[PDB]
């Protein structure tokens, strides 16, 4: 079976772990905070093709890890996650995308931009159009808003990332 090495990136507290665990294990972490950078495995079918996914759930961009450039070089596709309730987490993604492009030395890198915590619409500070606009600037043709808590678009993040990889 074809294996896909996916990497989930973004600033602290946006729901990287929550999205990864909801996808792979089908449960919501609540307050559980892995802070090991573990890999999680799940087999799926995307567009009638069997896929074995390995998903690396990274620590926040703010935090120490001696493995970041390695993660970026070796990752086949990247989910760049922000929270719709924190503008800083959205703006932080611009530098992380640039770091990936620098390491890969190319602009053509499978990526999905993800605005998480859509269930906190009442606390939204990042517009959906702003997210759509950032993906546009990246010439990236995949953008989603999600909720790890409400299970909205969780599977679709990873399915769409697989699609960007095997386009
Ligand atoms: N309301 C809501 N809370 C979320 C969501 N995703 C994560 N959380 C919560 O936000 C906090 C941080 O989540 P976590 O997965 O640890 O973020 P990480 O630092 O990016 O790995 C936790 O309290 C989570 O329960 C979501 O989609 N909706
Ligand atoms: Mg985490």
């Amino acid at each position: 079976m074809r294996e896909y090495k996916l990497v989930v990136l973004g600033s602290g507290g946006v729901g990287k772990s929550a999205l990864t665990v909801q996808f792979v294990q089908g449960i919501f972490v609540e307050k559980y905070d892995p802070t090991i950078e573990d890999s999680y495995r799940k087999q799926v079918e995307v567009d009638a093709q069997q896929c074995m996914l390995e998903i690396l759930d990274t620590a926040g961009t703010e935090q120490f890890t001696a493995m970041r450039d390695l993660y970026m070089k070796n990752g086949q596709g990247f989910a760049l996650v922000y929270s719709i309730t924190a503008q800083s987490t959205f703006n932080d993604l611009q530098d992380l995308r640039e770091q990936i492009l620098r390491v890969k030395d190319t602009d053509d890198v499978p990526m999905i931009l993800v605005g998480n915590k859509c269930d906190l619409e009442d606390e939204r500070v990042v517009g959906k159009e702003q997210g759509q606009n950032l993906a546009r600037q990246w010439s990236n043709c995949a953008f989603l808003e999600s909720s790890a808590k409400s299970k909205i678009n969780v599977n679709e993040i990873f399915y769409d990332l697989v699609r960007q990889i095997n386009r």
